[PDB]
């Protein structure tokens, strides 16, 4: 029926409504180490995020999206692969229902416990909507999750959950930093992907942080607690909302780094 991460609706069956799962560019990926190439032509990322006005928390019944003001250059990311500004949309992430899986990328084969995602669209197409029919429409920054201290900066966004833990809910959720987010170095690998739920379209250039942030295990764990069911409807944890890796195919991926 409609798409989810069930036995029945999962990433498996995802292909027959959305024919594009089996595409050349999909995402996410397994990034051997020992196989991405360094590139020194490849520019430090820029993250201007100062005037970042977040608006909204929602429950989309496949995670929680914190939604930003897109009307204006106001956070946005420069830099690194990319040509042209990219405003920041949304943030949101992907986990598990134990603590050795939840990321969508992995290192070496090695599984995080979330991944956070920043999703950005190129400004010269004018709206998200466009930005997502373009092969370099957006720009998304993956920072991995690993269990250990807490960070302080997450607590904002781990306190509202109780507030939105349904389906179709939303909060205000304004002044929240996502600067606070943000691992100590930038270095990141980059390759050309997807969407990683449906629609899955091929628009985007990911850029994977290889430093992780650390969160506690009392933090992940208010994420299981969400529903991905409406209200009234029996009870499912949003939990393991990741698809598997997909094949490399024709992609290289470049470090930032050596
Ligand atoms: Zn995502
Ligand atoms: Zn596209």
């Amino acid at each position: 029926h409609h798409w989810g991460y069930g036995k029945h609706n999962g990433p498996e069956h995802w292909h027959k409504d959305f024919p594009i799962a089996k595409g050349e560019r999909q995402s996410p990926v397994d990034i051997d180490t020992h196989t991405a190439k360094y590139d020194p032509s490849l520019k430090p990322l820029s993250v201007s995020y100062d005037q970042a006005t977040s608006l909204r928390i929602l429950n989309n019944g496949h995670a929680f999206n914190v939604e930003f003001d897109d009307s204006q250059d106001k956070a946005v990311l420069k830099g690194g692969p990319l040509d042209g500004t990219y405003r920041l949309i949304q943030f949101h992430f992907h986990w598990g229902s134990l603590d050795g899986q939840g990321s969508q990328h992995t290192v070496d084969k090695k599984k995080y416990a979330a991944e956070l995602h920043l999703v950005h669209w190129n400004t010269k197409y004018g709206d998200f909507g466009k930005a997502v029919q373009q092969p370099d429409g957006l720009a998304v920054l993956g920072i991995f999750l690993k269990v250990g201290s807490a960070k302080p900066g997450l607590q904002k966004v781990v306190d509202v959950l109780d507030s939105i833990k349904t389906k179709g809910k939303s909060a205000d959720f304004t002044n929240f930093d996502p600067r606070g987010l943000l691992p100590e170095s930038l270095d990141y690998w980059t390759y050309p992907g997807s969407l990683t739920t449906p629609p899955l379209l091929e628009c985007v250039t990911w850029i994977v942080l290889k430093e992780p942030i650390s969160v506690s295990s009392e933090q992940v764990l208010k994420f299981r607690k969400l529903n991905f069911n409406g209200e009234g409807e029996p009870e499912e944890l949003m939990v393991d909302n990741w698809r598997p890796a997909q094949p490399l195919k024709n992609r290289q991926i470049k470090a930032s780094f050596k």
